[PDB]
């Protein structure tokens, strides 16, 4: 059923990840972890304090689906076991920010064609497909976006519930 899921969306905060490549999101998906630029943890440690729940959905660029999305459970951390991401040509690895903690929700992915009817006012009612790595989608967008998502049976929601 959807009605933790729906308990655990309420007020929460919703951030568009945009990944250059599938090989991030499966580490993400298999450690539980993301890291992002520093303008976009600033950001996500504000949020995280902000709200019950901050959750990140991603989209690998050029895959025409989102991958999933998961639930903020730390602020960025420094000092980690380093985590191997395939960086961006121009990109090393120190220019990352420190390390968020992050429980999956669902690992299904979404086609594009199935959130068509969904806009983001805080990025001007494009669709929510559409913006930068870090974008906010607003409350009512980002709910409907998750609820879009195919049920992934693999996930209890009662720890995450415990989380908050
Ligand atoms: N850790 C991933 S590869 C990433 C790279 C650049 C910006 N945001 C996230």
């Amino acid at each position: 059923g959807t009605s933790k899921l729906k308990y655990v969306l309420q007020d929460a905060r919703f951030f568009l990840i945009k990944s250059n490549n599938h090989e991030n999101v499966s580490l993400a998906k298999a450690k539980g972890v993301w890291s992002t630029l520093p303008v976009n943890e600033k950001k996500l440690n504000l949020a995280f304090r902000s709200a019950r729940s901050v959750i990140l959905i991603f989209s690998v660029r050029e895959s025409g689906k989102f991958q999933g999305f998961a639930r903020l459970s730390s602020e960025s951390h420094h000092g980690g076991s380093p985590i191997h991401w395939v960086l961006p040509a121009g990109m090393s690895a120190k220019m990352l920010g420190g390390v968020f903690k992050i429980d999956w929700i669902c690992r299904r992915e979404l086609p594009f064609t199935k959130s068509a009817h969904l806009t983001n006012p805080w990025n001007e009612h494009k669709p929510v497909k559409i913006g930068r790595d870090g974008q906010e989608i607003e409350l009512e967008c980002g709910t409907q976006l998750c609820l879009l998502f195919p049920p992934d049976e693999s996930i209890d929601l009662y720890q995450v519930i415990h989380k908050m």
